[PDB]
């Protein structure tokens, strides 16, 4: 029927009303350290945001004035034309050739019906034009993401090699912390034998009254040197372990920020590409929906002119249009349009 | 599938939750509260201003279409039935129908204006909800920053506890050497004294040297025993303190994971609220153009304007009727 | 050899292989889990949506050609068997033929548009399949990365075990020297102290040097006996620790070989799926062009369109009658 | 015959789509250090994916619109319109000179078959034109890979010499670790002798106290020197062996990465050369398939102008164009083109 181009023209526009929100909700965080690409990819988001602004409060609501509202507006008069002709059937169902006044009255009322459906297709024309030039603005705010300062071709590869760089740094710092543990055990052994050799040296110096003070002073001096070496090595290695874990924290939150950036950029790119790919089908099927009502207006024009020429009132029942067999289909079409709202 | 109850449920969830701090509150937390309560400004400004307006715009369009519109259609219907052969705009009866037609199409213009103003009243509230979503999801990255920072802190405390346990093992194995030092020192001290007494002091230098390394070994092993035992107590206290810090910051991880789950739930709620506002604006501009239709039903013809406009009036009234009672 | 059964079997093979982490859970196994669950999302998006799409496109092409096409061919076969001579555009019989043919060739338009849109609905899925393939391979090279790393870890622990065994043999040789140092030392100590007590009345420090070198020999031999014995026990504990590391690394390498075989089976299934996908697009373009043939059939003549177009519709529809029962 | 060239041109293009899938399978992994040839042969891969991606989405399936669907659309009429003239033979089986409307209609049905066959070979021209531009773009992507910074003539050779470098460095490092094992044995006997003569020298110094104390302090001094020298030699050699096995890890991972890159570049070269050595046969035999329908177009059009001007109705059966054994071959053609599906 004609209902399945109405539902298809409404569905491909509700897809855009949904996915403009997917573009507009995409808003990534300012990082700790700000990269090079961050500013000149932000404005190309805002241009891709503001035109989606023109789909959330201006054109998104207005595309519902086109597809359900013009069909129910046409059927509001198409529920009135049939009874107005069916009442005048009882007066003169034989009057032909533009003779009786009521036949010419019904003729100019169906001419007003043709002007009403011409206004229907004019409303759909205005809505399709306001869809199309916004589509040029949204596509112009889209294709800059794929031509210059691209999110995919440059920054996805850049943030992937940045995530790999931070993973490499994390691996190097963890192997470094392993080696510093293996050196810290040596520092503790050195300060232990330093304690022992220092007290043994000064004890052999005192306990022999300095008769062997050369070798005992040597033992005490190597003990004090081992104390100092183990102590400052322990302090230095613990400072390097703490600074290595601070570096692990820094590049770990850097890798987290880069993952949060790539998911937002992939969402923005996929939403904008699907918005363009569905705006194409939306404009095409709205063009078919506009020409459907335009050729139906021309068909009603041909019926009006052939009714002005010579057509009998029973020849209108010989026609398909003003009977019950088409208004019964379009009652289901407006029931579908009430399902679509 | 009623898209007003969906926004009712989402704003109920947004007005519902109020997230609690962790044990130590960071620098952004109250600011995250300052990115929540502004949303707690709008979700009541929906349900105490625009929630009342969506429950007060429909009794203006069901009651004034129950009494005024039905009789005002019946009047022009009976004016059709009184003379179905009339013509002309300067007719008496066509004038009597045209005054009521222009009056009804002029008094639906005010309710048209308030419905078209309701579009603007929902528009700015929708963009404000979008902005309050984007500021809250802007603040909700510091939670992941502090979570991954405290995860690094947990890894650092695990490394330090492993280091201190290896130090406990090595200091036990060296404390054995300090005890062996005082043992062999006490033995060779009494060996030097007994060898000096037994040889009547003739083995003076040898047993004096044995006793000298004996005393040096007992006081050196004693000081090394005291220092290594004190160090073992110190890094047992360090193991206890770093295990306590690991449990405490792990508790902070669960607290901030609950906070991040709450903030993710609230921003997903506004994420769905934007699509449900899109569908409600779809239905609302359908109703606004339905009343635009009733205003463009001011069109008056020349001959018998009654059946050419008033059945369209009643049919658009019925299309408003079924949808507004679905919104009731 | 049925191409759709091949791809549904391969997608269910992607669904039933999840892979297990090794003992030390690395820093990339969460990323490999992300690559697998994205490939699972692609395989389940094909199984849950495009799967029933292929199985629901065919009864829509059978049922509409069961009765709706056959009533059309029966009607415009009656119009040719009863009146094969009528011509001219305003003729009533060719008007009936053009009415039922602009009914059929424009009621097939939605079904043709669906079957034509499924070409792009397959193409974006093939793009997502080759997308989920390559990041999975870039994650699965890290398998043999750590496999090579644990292989040289095995080599390092084997070299260190051989080093500790050579050190154990040399220390078990040097213990004999420390023990003969204690023996010769206690012999020279008792000889030197006997030599000093036998020379008490005069002086003999020549006798007092033998006992000094004997006492230093027992002290030095005892200290290195203790140190070399504790180093032997330390080297046995090091052989035990390195053999434990070698056993656990050999245990981890076969888990990594299993994970490598899992990622290899998944990428092999994706490759045969992406080839049989092109073999399915091979016939999907055939059915797309076959429903484009009805667009070629919509061009109607003026003079007895039955003998011009209707058996063409019957022959192409019978080719679709072959194909749609070949797809089930 | 008239079907086996269609099957041969289809066997020519399934080879193209299979080796194009072999091109799309080729994606080599990023190494730890990205060499000189990478950053170009990334995009010289990647662009040689994108034009190859044109075969994957549409154009490969669109050359599968040329052969196996046009035979169906051709015997939509050729299995049809032979039996239309068989009922026209019932009225006038010999009437010539354009006297009847039946002969004038059997003429225009053959002109309709002429326009249908011309539309078939025009669809074949469109699909072979798309194959022509895809084939020259595939040659355009093959040229810069196989000539400018050649993957096989340069980087296969440079990677083989890099593998030889890593092999010689691995054997060098394992010889160094064997030498370091022997030097470790010497350092262990150094510290083992040094502890003995240290404590022997200190016990001799504390016992003797003469010039024997001077030579005993010498013994203890060379003992402490041997302890410190053997100890730092032991520690330095364990440090060197651990760093050297980390070097063995680095070189073995580099050798495995290089073997993976060589296998990927061998697969790329085999796939792209098998594409380019078959795409010219694909265009040549699809041009053969187009000129087969062009020969069929003139071989129908001469029958058409003879049937218009001076043919009988038995003479249509007499010619082999409208014959039935050849039409049995042209039902075998449809069964073959459906077997190719």
């Amino acid at each position: 029927p004609t209902q399945q181009t109405t539902q298809s023209a409404f569905l491909a526009t509700t897809v855009i009303t949904a996915q403009c929100h997917a573009i507009l909700n995409t808003q990534f965080t300012p990082p700790t350290v700000k990269p090079d690409w961050f500013d000149d990819l932000s404005k190309k988001l805002d241009s891709a945001k503001l035109v989606a602004k023109q789909w959330i409060d201006d054109l998104g609501p207005q595309v519902s004035a086109s597809i359900p509202s013009s069909v129910i507006n046409f059927d509001a008069t198409f529920q009135a034309s049939i009874d107005a002709i069916h009442e005048l059937y009882k007066a003169d169902p034989t009057a032909s050739g533009k003779d009786n006044t009521t036949v010419q009255q019904a003729s100019q009322i169906m001419t007003a019906l043709s002007s009403q459906v011409s206004g229907i297709e004019a409303t759909v024309k205005g809505m399709n034009k306001e869809l199309s030039d916004w589509g040029v603005k949204m596509q112009a705010a889209h294709d800059d993401l794929v031509n210059g300062a691209t999110n995919i071709q440059k920054t996805i590869i850049d943030l992937q090699t940045d995530i790999e760089s931070m993973n490499n740094a994390i691996d190097n710092n963890r192997a470094a912390i392993e080696k510093l543990n293996k050196d810290l055990v040596y520092a503790q052994v050195a300060v232990g034998v330093g304690i022992f050799m220092l007290v043994a040296g000064v004890a052999l110096t005192v306990a022999t009254a300095g008769t062997a003070a050369a070798v005992s002073g040597g033992i005490a001096a190597v003990g004090a040197a081992s104390i100092i070496a183990g102590g400052v090595t322990w302090g230095v290695l613990q400072n390097q372990i703490d600074d290595d874990y601070d570096s692990i924290a820094q590049e770990q939150k850097q890798k987290a920020e880069d993952q949060q950036q790539i998911i937002a950029l992939q969402g923005l790119s996929n939403a904008s590409s699907a918005v363009v790919s569905a705006i194409e089908t939306s404009t095409s099927v709205l063009s078919d929906f506009e020409t459907t009502w335009t050729v139906f207006g021309n068909e009603l024009d041909d019926v009006v002119t052939k009714l002005n020429n010579g057509a009998s009132m029973q020849s209108i029942i010989m026609e398909k249009v003003m009977s019950d067999a088409a208004k019964n289909e379009w009652d289901d079409a407006v029931e579908l349009a009430k399902q679509l709202a």
